[PDB]
């Protein structure tokens, strides 16, 4: 059996300021690749893709837990894209391509097996940590099952670059719905009406009257707001919403949290305020893919990712996305299938 | 010929932004005539018996964009719902010697050109008042909010704020009757032996005197909290938002005027949080009735008002309920019959 050294993106202690590269160092281990004898159920992966994500920044302080914390000294974990080089486990085979939570490493043996699941199939395989991964069931969750659209209706995507928010302006004009985002750069903003469809979109830090801003592009409201970033957005939205008008809560610039002032819309504008986790809905997994699948090879659907490349860049990666210098879903491309 | 008498009056001084205070009423004497002006149809002249102090009323004193409710009109008298008899008329429905509930005016003697905002009251067994309170708006916003907005499941835990005041006591002896376990909040120690010893809540607290209000929710909700009614908004729904249980409902059933921040908490527990305007919901009315009526007889549910006696003392009734000087709902007996 080969033993070879691993690469590893290790957490190093937890922090109070605004994280950086050095919260994370590079460390070279070893590894036999086989799933070691006694250890059942348990699966040798070759991780191909890792996902950033904006939730784990909470997960560097001794925050105690939403999400799991880091626990300092071990590898960063998360979401993935891995190829299996051996298996204890009879769901899984070697040369099976899986997504789910795997290390920040360039083999990782997952002992759970519970939070990884054999991939369908033709589309690029970073797909399936974004349009075709969790941002893509986010955004199909909090659009269909709970933003009830319909035909006609006006929505407002905020953060609307990222992988949920690309998506979900896409769905808004597939229903039928003048959809307007908000992004943080003139290229964003761009891309946004170049590439997603978007009916229109602003550059949020360009203007500085949020409310001016909505009544420009929504003259009698909002019935639907997506809200990633809640806080300050979300407090110049409440006032411009419809009657009957509803908030899909998918995620929060929340380190005081701005204070929001217009709650009582929710009573006056008879507002429908609904948060969700999309580990609730991994049951729509399949009418995700029945709708996106043939869209995308049919080409009425794009999806933008940044591709950090090599392991070693993974820390830059991340603190780029927490900086906002993402454009698209970030991903570091650890190897080649 | 036909009576002409003299017709005491609270009149709206001027539009506010501050806390409303006596001198925004003017007390008026006028004269009236105690007939319908010939040539005006559909029109009814009543005698006010009973008036409604409601918290929305305080709304009404300020003119904004987007006002939700009609603004009071200065020089005019005050409007709101009110218990009347009827003198005159010159409308099909209703006829000398009715008794009606809907919107009048502050006055004892009003000349009602509309009709749609009034409705004849058909039980009078129970006290004229009931009109607007249990069996008026306040128990219809009750209503609402329990059986078609909360969802409640037997064994829930219910928070109720402002549980004294008109829609709280009703919404916390539903919940009671459904099986939930019930807590109210309010702001004195008879507030607080009155929902314990004639509502039926399973316990209360003085928010006055636990000031640190997440210490003293954990004290009565150990588990979290299922459904929150909430009619106060501000920090009280910001302490009670880490504190309810995962998909738990809040039901904005009202609010007065301190920025939220845990609104994270919408999404990291699944909360869904929505507003409803009563207004929308006066098809209800019967669904009520048949609920309530027997409920009262039975002497299964309780209903605590204050009443201010005299027209005069109007104006302190509706600033003292804005200050949280009443004991239950508020009116005014203008006068009797």
């Amino acid at each position: 059996v080969e033993e070879v050294s691993n690469k590893q993106i290790i957490f190093k202690d937890y922090i109070n300021g605004f994280p950086k590269e050095s919260d994370m160092i590079l460390k070279t281990s070893t590894i036999k690749l086989k799933v070691p004898e006694g250890c059942n159920d348990a699966v040798l992966v070759k991780n191909l893709y890792l996902s950033c994500d904006p939730y784990m920044r909470s997960r560097m302080s001794k925050l105690d837990n939403y999400v799991p914390i880091f626990i300092p000294g071990s590898p960063i974990t998360g979401d993935g894209v891995a190829k299996v080089l051996d298996s204890s486990h009879p769901d899984f085979k070697r040369g099976d391509l899986i997504r789910g939570i795997t290390g920040w490493e360039e083999y990782t043996l997952i002992q759970s097996a519970e939070f990884i699941t054999k991939i369908q199939h033709d589309l690029p395989l970073s797909y399936h940590i974004g349009i075709l991964g969790m941002p893509g069931l986010t955004a199909y969750a909090g659009f269909y099952e709970i933003s009830s659209p319909k035909e006609g209706e006006t929505v407002f995507v905020s953060a609307a670059s990222g992988a949920v928010g690309q998506l979900v302006g896409q769905f808004a004009k597939l229903s039928g719905c003048y959809v307007v985002g908000s992004a943080g750069t003139k290229d964003k903003v761009d891309m946004l009406k170049n590439k997603f469809g978007f009916d229109d979109a602003f550059n949020y830090k360009e203007e500085h009257d949020l409310d001016a801003a909505l009544k420009r592009y929504f003259p009698e409201g909002i019935d639907i707001y997506f809200d990633n970033v809640g806080g300050k957005m979300l407090d110049a939205v409440l006032p411009n919403m419809k009657t009957k008008g509803r908030i899909a809560t998918c995620g929060m610039s929340q380190d005081e949290a701005e204070g929001v002032r217009n709650l009582f819309c929710i009573m006056t504008k008879q507002i429908r305020m609904q948060g969700y986790l999309v580990y609730y809905y991994r049951h729509l997994y399949p009418k995700l893919f029945d709708l996106v699948v043939p869209l995308l090879r049919q080409g009425k659907i794009n999806y933008v990712e940044d591709v950090a490349e090599g392991l070693e860049s993974a820390p830059a990666a991340l603190i780029g996305l927490f900086s906002g210098r993402n454009v698209g879903k970030q991903v570091v491309r650890v190897a080649t299938e």
